[PDB]
């Protein structure tokens, strides 16, 4: 808990990048990552978003044609278990035609092992809520 | 608990992705990243591979047209300073014809700060050795 926040920020950036990216070819890996790094409730929110029954699912919106990439802009550490991560999303095809370019906030609740004074170290997201800040196209 | 390996794994994933991917438009950034995340010897190995005097340089093979993308498959942690990262590469043009689809192993030597209570990489992560082995051509 002098390096606790520096470590949490590495885990938080990684979680946002893995959760918010889209690549058809690595969907199974993405679901595995989220299931293991999240509570059941948080994972089910992700799965319900991704499910093809959601018309706004990236699987439906991007299919095999587009990738969505993510750039982390900043992190605000609220306390030991809450942070807000600001990030940009960019979606495009193999031609470089841009379907989305947006600025986002994720408000994240998390729990993480304490840092001591196989080397297991646990980090779990307990809450994850998105807010669109800006559509940098329109 | 000790976060060293869990953090190092995130650094190793990112290093492999940055090192092995190809995008003409971000070549300067890729070189800067590798320079700051590697020893001089390791950086020179990358730079010599990328140099257009190497006929197998991706700059010569993909030019402005193609991108090479990278998916990490697994990481085997051998000790605090050695890991083997298995990954797949995929190259495609503007219109998605597949030029390469291969499975690779990188054997990586590295160091990072001890993480403990009471242009640099996080925790001064540095790669001290990096050797590739082609495992399989998934295309032919």
């Amino acid at each position: 808990a002098n390096p606790y926040i520096s470590v949490a920020n590495i885990m938080l950036q990684n979680y946002v990048k893995q959760r918010e990216k889209y690549n058809y070819d690595t969907l199974k890996e993405q679901f595995t990552f989220i299931k293991n790094a999240s509570t059941s409730i948080v994972y089910m929110q992700f799965a319900n978003f991704m499910n093809i029954d959601n018309s706004l699912s990236p699987v439906i919106r991007y299919q095999k044609l587009y990738r969505r990439s993510i750039n982390i802009i900043s992190i605000n550490n609220i306390n030991n278990n809450e942070a807000t991560v600001t990030f940009e999303s960019l979606a495009q095809n193999n031609t470089g035609e841009i379907l989305e370019n947006m600025l986002w906030e994720a408000k994240i609740g998390f729990i993480m092992d304490s840092i001591s004074t196989n080397m297991p170290f646990h980090f779990i997201v307990t809450s994850y809520k998105l807010k669109l800040l800006r559509n940098k196209n329109q």
